[PDB]
């Protein structure tokens, strides 16, 4: 495809120039669920950016003769699991403490549970959240505290033994590339006939798109100019809108169906540039950085960093020993309001961690050009809006980039260390260096973020002689274009309201135990659409694994649903829907969606019954077999726990907060 330039420059002129191109098909699609172009999906967003002095979004002057976008539509109306769910709730609820209150609280989740799918006609209103004012930089004192915070994490990573080195171009040959690549969507190369990132023909294109930087770098070390493409090469991103269970909202008396969350599909060429540069720093933070959420998993010991934080702040008690509180930041539309200012701090910090020091003059120069492009493509993306036309987007962080967890996590962490350095400087006699020194000792074990998901102990602000102010905190993130909902930012001292990534922790007599709200289940089961009754049986069993049989109410409920689906999971076929269920469970429990993990999960779920003892064996730390034989002393306590002793215990220990919300 060769692009053509349009006449105008203003978004309102460019909009009207686009109506003449409407009705075009994707051309890789026949039927009614195909894609058509509709410039009117832009109307709302163009209008919103008229009133902005620096909008995040511009219509691109270059357009293609056919869209690349895919069509689609709504999902199965049928919700075959909520019938057994309400029935089984009725049976189990009787055994709880308040059986009519349990039923009331469940109907809220069950009645508001839906499912979202890719459909460009449902998707375009989501893009309006990404249309706001840009924030290319911040003011004096903010930048001071922010760079002060980068040196907090500079020190943390070195103390946690960062020894990360830049790869050589050796590792860009096809077979060495295969190492750092992971099974994903092949982007705009799905039109040449590909379906994964690990196609042997794609791995070629990726390997070329990395070596091409060598010529340039050689040039740049002869004091010559690099090629022009180093400053221009832009790749096309595609938009999607994810298939996930998402909840309806009852705004003003109507059941507003859920607006699909936004997905990007970065060219595998961008994926290789990111992987080559920042894979080794990601998988270092994953393994050794107490504040790096990503890689978090509910079971098999993959929740170490969540529990460390909590067992440091609670020292065996059900409420903190000091007054010191826990903070759980609710930031609205993180992915849409991730600005340029913060993306810059986060990815620059991540590139520092890499040791360039073993690099040739040509090699240094070459990595320099790779990083220049990667940084640029991180700050300004060429996206095909679900109208079918191309759009310039200046810096957001939607899911589907290699960087989405890496950069959003590093960003939320810099925000709170940055906010706290900025308070310390203005409110006490601490210097910038003075505060950054105290926090580098403090933050090991008192902060953890997984994108917008954030949990930290007030001990952070204590070693500065301050108390956490959710009001001064929202002001700081105001400086970056982020809205901290002070009403929903949970501050507490009660173990039962401490929550990271939807998971709670309940102190049993012999140890801590991970768990999940009852809402989440009842809304996911209420939203699951009709699949082959086998794949739906697998779903219930994937849920059962998710909850690691901690709650005997949840196990009782799920066991009923499971039994009500009278099919045989034995020798079930790897349909595509069944492989989806296995892949997800193998990501949360193993970390890899690899074969020998998919098999471990397949063998586990395709047994005649899944008993609570097995599920509780997910608690006991590992590192194939999903389940083991040994229960932790705390798991074994929960095994001997009935629905009635559970409801008693949570009531006596003031831990009923783990059951709802």
């Amino acid at each position: 495809a060769r692009a053509f330039r349009l006449k105008s420059y203003a978004d309102g002129d460019l909009l009207r120039e686009l109506r003449q191109f409407d009705g075009a098909k994707n051309a890789s699609e026949l039927g009614p669920r195909a894609f058509v172009r509709d410039s009117h999906r832009l109307d709302a967003a163009v209008e919103k950016a008229s009133k902005l002095t620096d909008p995040t979004f511009h219509i691109s002057q270059y357009q293609l003769p056919h869209p690349y976008s895919f069509g689609g539509g709504p999902p199965n109306p049928e919700r075959p699991l909520t019938a057994p769910l309400i029935s089984a709730i009725n049976k189990v609820s009787q055994r709880t403490r308040d059986p009519v209150g349990y039923r009331k609280r469940a109907k809220e989740s069950i009645d508001l549970g839906d499912f979202t799918t890719h459909d460009p006609d449902t998707l375009h209103p989501r893009f309006l959240e990404y249309v706001h004012e840009r924030t290319r930089s911040v003011d004096g004192p903010t930048d001071d505290a922010m760079r002060a915070a980068q040196t907090v994490f500079a020190r943390l990573w070195r103390r946690k033994g960062c020894k990360v080195k830049a790869r050589s171009l050796s590792d860009a040959q096809p077979d060495n590339l295969l190492a750092i690549i992971k099974k994903g969507s092949p982007g705009e190369y799905r039109s040449l006939g590909a379906e994964d990132r690990r196609d042997p023909r794609l791995i070629a294109t990726m390997s070329s798109s990395l070596l091409r930087y060598a010529s340039a770098g050689v040039q740049v070390a002869r004091g010559r100019p690099p090629p022009g493409w180093v400053d221009t090469t832009t790749q096309v991103t595609l938009t999607f809108g994810k298939r996930e269970p998402k909840a309806a909202k009852i705004v003003d008396g109507v059941r507003q169906a859920p607006v699909p969350r936004f997905i990007f599909n970065l060219s595998p060429v961008n994926y290789a540039l990111a992987s080559f540069l920042h894979y080794d720093i990601s998988h270092f933070l994953m393994d050794n950085d107490p504040t790096h959420g990503p890689g978090f998993g509910p079971g098999r010991g993959r929740a170490r960093k969540f529990m460390d934080l909590v067992e440091r702040a609670f020292d065996g008690r059900f409420s903190t020993p000091d007054g010191a509180r826990l903070i759980m930041s609710d930031i609205t539309k993180w992915d849409a309001n991730m600005c340029e200012a913060l993306i810059k701090y986060s990815i620059d910090l991540l590139e520092d961690a890499v040791d360039k020091s073993a690099l040739s003059p040509e090699g240094l120069a070459t990595r320099g050009l790779m990083y220049r492009v990667a940084r640029r493509q991180l700050l300004e993306k060429l996206v095909e809006h679900p109208a079918g036309y191309f759009v310039k987007l200046y810096g957001c962080m939607p899911s589907g980039s290699f960087y989405t967890s890496l950069v959003n996590t590093t960003g939320n962490n810099l925000l709170v260390i940055g906010h706290a350095i900025a308070r310390a400087v203005e409110e006490t006699s601490l210097t910038h260096h003075g505060a950054a020194e105290l926090l580098a000792d403090a933050v090991d074990g008192t902060l953890i973020s997984y994108g917008d998901n954030q949990l930290f102990s007030e001990h952070l602000f204590s070693v500065l002689g301050l108390a956490y102010d959710p009001e001064k905190h929202a002001e700081f993130l105001a400086r970056f274009g982020m809205k901290l909902k002070v009403d929903e930012t949970e501050v507490t001292v009660k173990l039962g309201r401490v929550r990271f990534c939807s998971r709670s922790l309940v102190r049993t007599p012999h140890g801590l135990l991970i768990t999940r709200s009852h809402n989440s289940l009842f809304a996911k089961l209420a939203g699951r659409p009709r699949h082959d009754p086998v794949v739906d049986k697998l779903y219930v069993r994937a849920m059962m694994v998710d909850h690691m049989g901690t709650d005997p109410i949840v196990y009782a409920i799920l066991n009923e649903i499971d039994r009500s689906l009278n099919v045989s999971l034995e020798a079930a076929g790897l349909t595509d829907a069944a492989k989806k269920v296995l892949e997800d469970t193998a990501q949360s429990m193993f970390g890899n969606r690899e074969q020998d993990a998919l098999l471990a999960v397949y063998r586990a779920l395709s047994e005649t019954v899944i008993d609570r003892r097995a599920l509780l064996s997910l608690h006991t730390p590992r590192d194939m077999h999903l389940f083991t034989g040994e229960l932790t002393p705390a798991a074994q306590w929960a095994y001997e726990c009935t629905v009635e002793k559970w409801c008693q215990y949570l009531h006596d220990t003031d831990q009923e907060g783990v059951m709802f919300d």
